[PDB]
DNA sequence: CTATGTGTTTACCAAGCGCTG
DNA sequence: CAGCGCTTGGTAAACACATAG
C-alpha cells in the first residue's frame, strides 16, 4: 500500500496544537472574507509534518494545490508563474531555499505586487510588458530558511515553525498507522514505540513497521506491550530510543575518559569512528536527551548519563 | 484586494523626513528651471519604502514612469532605451545590480552623454537595490543622487498602521497601533502584516473595534514581546542564559543545542537580537548581555 | 573479488544477519518490496557484497550506479524512470558524494515515489510529476555525517558494518584458497587474518602474496612457517603494524620515555607534518591499544612495551 | 574640455614630462612612441588622450577592449594616417586572441595593409591584468595622481562658468576640499550645492551658503559622509576598535557585506581610518582623534 | 640506454627480490600480473622498471600520462591492449574526478561502459607519496612497492655503463666521484656526467681522470657533497647570521630578495637529508656537519 | 643593433664559459645541443641570447611564445624546423595543461602524435624556477640562470645605442644613467632613450653628466633608482600606518593599487635595496626608508 | 571556452584552561 | 608558577558548480 499516509483533513492532523490554533483562526478569517490566503512558508526539523501541513491546508481553502519542488526549478519560474496559476489556487515549493538567489528575484514583483517583468520581442523591437498574475497563494516549506534571501523573507504574511511531538501524539500516530495499515497493536505498545521516537513522527512510524515485521515473523497476530518490548530491544533501543553505539559513546567517555572533557578527534578515535559521523549523527540527540555538554574545554558527561548507564556519580 | 497600499504623493509618504528635505529641494530645483533630475540610486534594507518612494518621485516631476527590473533584462536595454524612452520620463530599474555587467557597460554611457549613433532623449534613470557592491564602479559613479532608505520610529509606524486600517476599512484606535508599531521592527511591512494578523484576530473574535486591550490580546496571541521578539527568538537568549550561562558558546554549539540551521539561526534570528542589543558576537563565540537577562526577568549575572 | 551470493555464504556479520534476516523475510512474505536501506562503515568490510547478497536474497534485479556518477539530476531521473522496475534495486555507492541539488530530487523519489522535473525550454516552460515504480533503494558510504539530514531520514533500515575477527578472516581465506585450488591451513589462515587490520581486502592480498611466495618456492602446501616468513618478507608485525609505526612507537618509548610528548613534538622528532600521524597512523595504534591520548599528551601503553621486547616501566 | 595642454588643469607633474616628450617628438619630426597610463578611475585619462591628439597635431581613434576579435584589423588597416594616435581604454580587459594581435603591428609594423608607423595611447586602471608582454611594448609608462583642493576648486569654476553660476573662490575650495581627489565628486557635489543654493533664492554661492549646504548634504572637511562616520562609530564604541569581521560588521551596519567591502571601506582606507587584518577590521588612532574621541 | 631486464636494473635489489617473486608466479600461472603500484622520489627508474616488467613477461606496454586524459581512456583500454599487457600511467595522482571513477569497473570488472568486455590487463601506476591519491585508488593495487636511494656505487655503475654505450673512457674514481655528487639520482648522475663529458672533450684528452672530474664538477658549482651555491649561501646565512637558532619569515628573504617560493621545496629536503639541518620545535637548527662542511674551526 | 657572437654580448661572464664550452663540444662531435632551459628577471636578454646561441651554431631561429599554444605545435614543430634548429620559447611556464604534455614525447624520442620530428635544440626562458612543473624542469640536460648587469655593463650598453642612434652621451654620463638603472638593461635602454629626448629639447649635442644628472632629476629618479611610484609607496606606507605592519590587502587599497603587479613589480627591488621588509605580520618601512626620506626616525 | 556570482570547505591564528617538574 | 599541550571559535580565502554569453 501506501507507507507514507497523510492526514487530508486538520482534524486528522494530530499534535501541532500551538500552530494549528492561529492556523484555524488565519483560515477562517481568510474563507469569512472570500480572499485567498496569505504566502505561508514553515520550517523545522525533518520529518515533523510541513509537507503534511501544506496539502492540508489546501484541503482546508478547498481551492486547487499545485506541486513544485526548489531544485526542480531563473527564465523558467516566470513560465511555471504565468502559465500554470489560477485564481485563488495555492503553488506548493519544496525546499524553497534551493531557488537560486537569482530566481528568487523574479518572485519578488510576484508576491507583494500581483505583476511579474517580461522582456517580449526581438532585436530592436524588444519591449517590456507587466504580465498581470491571478491572485495566488505561496507556500514554502524548508528545513533551512537561512539559505532564502531576505527580500523573500520579508514578503511571506504567515510564518511558522514546526515543533517536535510528544510519546502520547506519537503514540496516536502510530495508532493511526496501525489501523490504516490493517495491524492490531495494543495501546500500551503503542506508547512504549512513542516513547523511543526521538519527537519525530517518521521515526515514530519507521519504528513501528520495524516492531511489525519482528512479530510477522514471530507469527504473532496482537502486538501486545511485552511483544513490542521484546521486538524493540531485539532492535536494540534503550528506554530513552537510544542505540548500541550512542550507549557505546556514553559508555568510552564516562569510563575510558572519566566523564571529562575529550574533545571530537579524541573521543572518535578511541571509539573507532569517524568525528564528522560522530557529531552529526549521534551527537545531536545526546544533547538533546540533556545526557551530553559541549563545554569550551571538550564534551562532557553529564550526571543523566551516570543515573542512566547504571554508574555511581562522581 | 490590495495590500501594498502605496502612497502617490510626497506628502503622503509618512517618515523619511531627514531624505524628504533634501529631495525636495532636488525636486524643486529640477522644476524651476525646466530640466530633468539627475540620475537618483535608492538603497537599505528591505520593506523601507524604495519603490514606493520611485513611484512618489515620478508622480511629483509629473512625468512617466517605465517600470522595469534587473532580473528581467546586453541587447535588450538598448532597445528599450531607444524606443520606449520619451524626453523628461523616468526610466525605473528595480533590482538594478542584477544588470548583467555587459548591459551595465550598455547604459552608463547612455547615462553620461545621452547618445546611444542613436541621439538618445534626456531621461532620468532610478535604481532601487539592496546591495550597490554588486553594482560596478563605473556606473556606481554616474549616480546624480545617492540615498540610503532609514527606519521607522514607532510613532511613524503607528500612523502608517492607522493609514492602512483607514483604507482597508478596519477602526482601530490610536494607542492600539502605538503597540504594533513598538512591536514592528522598525519596517513598514512588518507592521503592515502585524496590523493584518491582528485584524484577522479581531474579526475572528467578532470585535468591532481594535482598542488597546484586544490589540495586546491579539499580539500576545502570536507570541510577541514588547521588543518584538517570537517565542523563536526567546528560545535562543534562554539556551544561551541557562544551558550555557550566558557565556561565549559559538555557532555551531548553538544551533546544535536549538535544533536549528547554523545558517537560518546566523542569519535570521540573530540581527535583531544584535541590534536590540541583547546579544554580543565575541571573537570566543555568542554572549548574552545584561538587557536580554533583564528582559526575561533573570537575576543579573 | 569472488563474491557469495547467499546470506549463509556471507561470512562474519552476524548481529547484521540476525536483523536483515527478519527484514528479508517479512518482505517477501507480503511481497512488498524491501525498505530503504543504508549500510556504512570502514572500507573494504563487504557492503557492496552484502548490497548483491540482499539482491540475490530478495530474488529481484540490481541496477548498480554511483554517487560521482550521477553529475547531473537528468541522469537519475532517467535512471528512475526508464532503468528502474518494481520491486527492482538501485544500489548507489558512495552516495555521500552526491551533489545536494542531487541529493534534494530524491526526497519525492523515496518518499512519496514521484519526482519534479520541469520541461519545455523557455516561454512554453512546465512542471510536472513522473510517477515512478516502488523500487528499493540501497546506498553505501564510509562518512554517513556527508548526508543531509532529510536524506538520512528518509531510510527505512540503516545498518553498521563492523570489523572482522581474526577467526573471520581464516574462514574467508579458506573459503578463497579452497574456490583457487590452493591447500592453505587452518594456522597460516588464522596467521594471515591476524596480520590483517580486520578487514576482508588486506586478508585476501595478503593471502595471494603469501601464495605466489609459496608457489614459487615448489611447496603444495601452505604451511604456518612458510605464511610466517613470507609475512615477514612482507613487511608486517605480529599485529599487522607496518615499520613507520614501529619507529614512532620506538621514538616514543625511547626518546620521549614513553610519557606524554605531545603531537608537534613527536611529530618533529619523526620529521612527519601533524596530518598523517595523527589520520594514517595514530587511529590503528589507538585501535590495537598500544598507543594511549591523554590530555598531557600521547602515551606508550604497556602493551607497546611487551610488543617492542622492552624492559616493562 | 581642455584642447591644450595649458587648458588642462592639475597633472603638472606628469605634464612637464609630457611636454618634453611631444616637443622632442616635434623636433625629430617622429612620431611619438607608445605611451600607458595608469590610475585610478575618474581622473580624466581620456581627456588627456584628447589633449595630447591635439597638442601633436594628429587625429584620435577612441577605442575600448569589450567593444564588440578581427575588428582590430579593421580599425588598424583603415582608419589611421601617418603618425596617427590611436586611444585604446580598459586594455586589460583585451581578449587574449586580439591580444596576440596588436604587439606584432607594434614593433615590427606588421601584422590588408601594410601600417606605416602609429602610435598607441593606453589606458588602464588594474596593472596586474596587463601581461608582461604588452606591458614592455609600451614606450613610455605614465601614472595619474589624485587631484588637489585647488585644482578641484579650478575645475568647479570653470564648471560654474559653463553653466552660468556665480561662485567666490573660497566656497569652491571648500567644496574642493570635501572631495575625494577626484573631479567627478566635484562636479557632483558643486551641482548639489547649486540646487541648495538656488532652491534658497541667492545669486551668488559663498563660502558660508557653500558649507551650509555641505552641511546639510552631510560631509566632514575630510568628505566623509554619514555611513563611513556611523561605521567608524559602531567600529569603535560597540567592538572596541578591534578585529571584528565582514559579515559581524556588516550585520550591525544592517548592510550588505559586498557592499560594505566595495563602496564605504576603500575610502576609509587610503585615508589611514581603517585597516583589514586577517582577524577583521581595526580601527586605527586616526579614526580616533578625527571622531573626537579619547586615544585607545 | 633503457636496461630491458631485472638483471641490467642497477641497484633496487630489495625491491627485486620480491619483484622476482610476484613476476615469476605470474608467468607459472600464465595469467596477468596483479596490478602495480610504484612510489618513490622522482628520477629512480619508475619507466625503467615498467619497461624492464614489460619485457620480462614478454607483452606489449602502452605507457600514458595521467593528465593526457575522458573519452580516451576507453579508447586506448579498448583499441591498444590486447590480453594482459602493462598500461603505465605516469602520475596516477594527477588524474581528474572524471575518468577515476571509469578505471574501477575496468581494473575490477574489467568492462566499461553499452559496455564493452575489455580484456585482462595490469596496470602500474606511478606518485611520489601514498598521501597523493585517494584512499579508494589505493585499494584496487594488488602490489604496493617503494624505489630507494641509489647508493654511490650504483650512479657510478650507472655512469660507467652510460659512459661504455657512448663511447668515453672513464676511470673508476672520477664515475663514483661523479656518483657521489649526485643525490641519489640516476638522472642527476647521467647529467653531471654529460656535463663532465662536456668539458673534459674541449680539453681534448682521451680518458676522463678523476681530477679533471673534480674540476668540472666544481664548474658547475658543486661541493663534496652535491650542495648548490644556492644551498652554502642558505647555510652560511644561517651560521653567520643566527648561530643555529631560528632563522624568522621576517629575515628569510632580507639576504635573498626573494619571495617565500623554493626554499620551501627545493632547499630544505635535500639538507635534512644529509643531516645539515634538524627541525628543532624551538626552530631550524644547523647540525655539527654543517659548522664543519663549511670550512669552519672544529667548536 | 644585436650581438651576433658571445663576444658581442654584453656582460653574463660566469655564464659565457659554460655555455662556449657546451657549444665547443658540440660542435665538435656535430650534434644538436641538448635542451637548455634560461632563468632570470624579465629585461636581461634572454631572447638576444637565444639569436646568438643559434646564431653560433649555425642554424635558424623559431622564436614563439608560452600563451600562444593543440596541433599547433605540431605545425611549428613539422615545416618551420630543420635538423638541428633551435626552437625558443619564451613564457615557457605559462604553457596550457594540453599542450605541455604534448612537449614530453617531442623532446625525449622526438616523435609527435604521428609523424616523427627532426633533432631540434629547445630552449625555454621564464622567471621563477618554482612556476615550471618538476616534469617538465626534469627534461632540460642544460639548466643556466641570468645574473645582473654591473653599471659598467650597462653603461657600455648605452654607448652602444648611442653609436647605433647618433648621439654622443659621455663615458661618465652613461656610467650614471647605468648606476640609475635597475641591473636590467631594458631599463637602462629606455632611460637613455628618454635623456635623449630631454637633451634634445634643451639644445645640446653633447651629453656631459651634469646634464644627465639634470635630466635624471627632472625624470624623477632618485640616487637610488626609485621611481616616484616607490616613494609613494613608502611615504603613503610611513605617514598613514607609522611604517607598522601592513599586508598586502590594505597597502594594495590605501595605493589605489592591486595585489598584482605591487609585490610583483615594485616592493622586490625595495626588499632587494633593504627599504622593505617582509614580517609575518605586515610589511616594515625598514628605517631605511626614514633615511632616505627625511624623516625622524620612530 | 569565459566570466561572475554562490554555496561549501578549510587553513592559519588567537584565546582560555589545566598541569608539570 | 610561565612553557607546554589541547580544545574551540571565527575569519578570510580558496574550490567547485551552475547559468548566460
Ligand atoms: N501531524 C501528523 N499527523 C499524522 N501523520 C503525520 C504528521 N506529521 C507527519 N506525519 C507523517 O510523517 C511522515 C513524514 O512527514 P513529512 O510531512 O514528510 O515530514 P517533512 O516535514 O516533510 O520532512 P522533510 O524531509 O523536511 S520535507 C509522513 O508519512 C506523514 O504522513
Ligand atoms: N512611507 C511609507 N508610507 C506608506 N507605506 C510605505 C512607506 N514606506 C514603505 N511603505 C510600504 O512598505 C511596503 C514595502 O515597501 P516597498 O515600497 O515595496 O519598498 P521595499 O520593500 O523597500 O522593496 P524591497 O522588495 O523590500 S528591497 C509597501 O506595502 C509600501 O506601501
Ligand atoms: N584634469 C582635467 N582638467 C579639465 N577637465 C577635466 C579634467 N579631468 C576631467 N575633465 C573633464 O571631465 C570630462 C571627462 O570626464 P573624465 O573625468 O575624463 O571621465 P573618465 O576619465 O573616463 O573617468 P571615468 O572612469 O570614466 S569616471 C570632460 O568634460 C573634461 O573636460
Ligand atoms: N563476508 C564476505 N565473504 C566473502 N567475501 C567478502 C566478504 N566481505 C567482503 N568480501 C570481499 O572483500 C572485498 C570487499 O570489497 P567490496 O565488498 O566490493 O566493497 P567494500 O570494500 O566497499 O566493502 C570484495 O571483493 C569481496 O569479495
Ligand atoms: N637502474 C637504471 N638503469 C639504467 N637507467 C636508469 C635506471 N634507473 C633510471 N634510469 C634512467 O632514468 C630515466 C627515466 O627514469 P625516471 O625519471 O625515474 O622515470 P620517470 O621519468 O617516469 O619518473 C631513463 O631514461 C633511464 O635511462
Ligand atoms: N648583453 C646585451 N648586449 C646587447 N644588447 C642586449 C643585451 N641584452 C639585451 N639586449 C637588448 O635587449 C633586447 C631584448 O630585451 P628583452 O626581450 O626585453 O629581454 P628578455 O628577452 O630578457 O625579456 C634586444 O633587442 C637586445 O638588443
Ligand atoms: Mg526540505
Ligand atoms: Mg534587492
Ligand atoms: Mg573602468
Ligand atoms: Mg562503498
Amino acid at each position: 500500500e501506501d507507507l507514507a499516509l497523510r492526514p487530508k483533513t486538520l482534524d486528522e492532523y494530530i499534535g501541532q496544537e500551538r500552530l494549528k490554533q492561529k492556523l484555524r483562526v488565519y483560515l477562517e478569517a481568510a474563507k469569512a472574507r472570500k480572499e485567498p490566503l496569505e504566502h505561508l512558508l514553515l520550517f523545522g526539523p525533518p520529518g515533523l509534518g510541513k509537507t503534511t501541513l501544506a496539502h492540508v491546508i489546501a484541503h482546508e481553502l478547498g481551492v486547487n494545490l499545485r506541486v513544485t519542488s526548489g531544485p526542480a526549478i531563473p527564465g523558467d519560474l516566470a513560465a511555471i508563474l504565468a502559465n500554470s496559476l489560477e485564481e485563488g489556487d495555492i503553488l506548493f515549493i519544496d525546499e524553497i531555499h534551493r531557488l537560486s538567489r537569482q530566481a528568487e528575484e523574479h518572485l519578488y514583483p510576484a508576491m507583494e505586487d500581483f505583476v511579474m517583468d517580461i522582456v517580449i520581442g526581438q532585436g530592436p523591437a524588444a519591449r517590456t510588458i507587466r504580465l498581470e498574475l491571478p491572485r495566488f497563494t505561496l507556500i514554502g516549506a524548508t528545513t533551512r530558511p537561512g539559505l532564502i534571501t531576505a527580500p523573500l523573507l520579508s514578503r511571506f504574511g504567515i510564518v511558522e515553525h514546526l515543533e517536535y511531538y510528544t510519546p502520547e501524539e506519537l503514540a496516536q500516530g502510530v495508532m493511526r498507522d496501525a489501523r490504516l495499515l490493517g495491524v492490531r497493536i495494543t495501546e500500551e505498545a503503542a506508547l512504549e514505540i512513542g516513547r523511543r521516537s526521538r519527537g519525530t513522527m517518521r521515526v515514530a512510524k519507521r519504528l513501528f513497521r520495524r516492531v511489525r515485521d519482528f512479530a510477522q515473523v514471530a507469527g504473532e497476530e496482537v502486538i501486545t506491550r511485552e511483544r513490542a518490548l521484546e521486538a524493540l530491544a531485539a532492535l536494540g533501543l534503550d528506554e530513552l530510543g537510544l542505540e548500541k553505539r550512542d550507549r557505546e559513546i556514553l559508555e568510552v567517555l564516562i569510563l575510558r575518559f572519566g566523564g571529562g572533557p575529550v574533545g571530537l578527534a579524541t573521543l572518535a578515535t578511541a571509539l573507532s569512528e569517524d568525528p564528522g559521523t560522530l557529531e552529526e549523527v549521534h551527537e545531536p540527540y545526546l544533547i538533546r536527551q540533556g545526557l551530553l555538554k559541549r563545554t569550551p574545554r571538550g564534551r562532557v558527561a553529564t550526571e543523566l548519563a551516570y543515573r542512566h548507564l547504571g554508574y555511581p556519580p562522581p
